[PDB]
């Protein structure tokens, strides 16, 4: 597992459970290719998106469909989705934890990145 | 202003001066279109990017070029840029104010939407 | 202005109005003492705290009930207040601007500094 | 384990480690009680403050001494510390995962409560 999303409700305080989540790789192209998917599970966590051999380097964007994750909770929200965009780049082993804190009206999102 | 971009930085605890912002807005055909661009001025602010007239309802995308920013500090940056997406003024004209703070591997982004 | 404090509602994107602000100052017996008071008013700020000539050389602590907006709102938080306790003016005078993200279950807080 | 502490760094995208910890619990007399301490591990973890018998209702502290943190890197930081009060009310069973997110001048505190 070289790449884990957390989503968390920092109205609720609580993981953000059963929000989409859609990967893509930055292709030749220089347009957006279908990479995984998947939706978070009760703790907030999204896993097995990918493996260390398909996980090369590239551009890479992670989209979290947070507008349905509060329209379900009769929230209306102010963004459309949060998007992380960022590169791959191989020096060591990475293992790479996206996490995003969400509210109505502001996100924030870090990245967590070790080295077994 | 209906549209202002406001941007700070973390580590150094001061407005992020110099940032380039590109502003686009959803077209007809799902494309995105250019529609404003500028870059932060001292107190960390970008203003003037659009008119009341010329902001109508639509899905906007605010692109934040944060890893340029940080690449001419000395550092090495997660993210490559951050992207704030959101549909405007779809119950009447609205004042947008967009805030990012920044961190070389984390970003907050907030909105503060007033009725004029 | 020599401190300000700026606070926004991430739930509500808005300014959080009618906040109460404490600030004390550590005193020689390592007490906490009184130093000035206030609420938001409607942008959200809270200015006139103190003068250049009164804010000397010192550990400050701002205290920002949190817990009162969010009961005025229907919301039961979790944090008691949000508290920022930092060395002021310890090589020369500066302007120190202190923000603070609200959300029930989170907050974010930042300062900008800066040499007048 | 009713308590974890997690401590991230959003400069480096890392776990924050060896960061101390102190928790009090505020005492009839109104003042503050050590209650248990300790220093994060390679996770940027701290479990195993408390047990279940002994967290009781009341009023709690978390100290997170990250002006240490900050200057054992070479870095000036903002705050003496960051600091997290809160009430734990029984109701449900409930434990506490308390995360902050570290920059030089700004921090970030979340509270995500589940309940087994």
């Amino acid at each position: 597992c070289p790449l884990m999303v957390k989503v968390l409700d920092a109205v609720r305080g609580s993981p953000a459970i059963n929000v989409a989540v859609h990967v893509f790789r930055k292709a030749a192209d220089d347009t957006w290719e279908p990479f995984a998917s998947g939706k978070t599970s009760e703790p907030g966590e999204l896993h097995g998106l990918t493996t260390e051999e398909e996980f090369v380097e590239g551009i890479y964007k992670v989209e979290i469909d947070t507008k349905s994750y509060w329209k379900a909770l009769g929230i209306s929200p102010f963004h459309e989705h949060a998007e992380v965009v960022f590169t791959a780049n191989d020096s060591g082993p990475r293992r790479y934890t996206i996490a995003a804190l969400l509210s109505p009206y502001s996100y924030s999102t870090t990245a967590v990145v070790t080295n077994p």
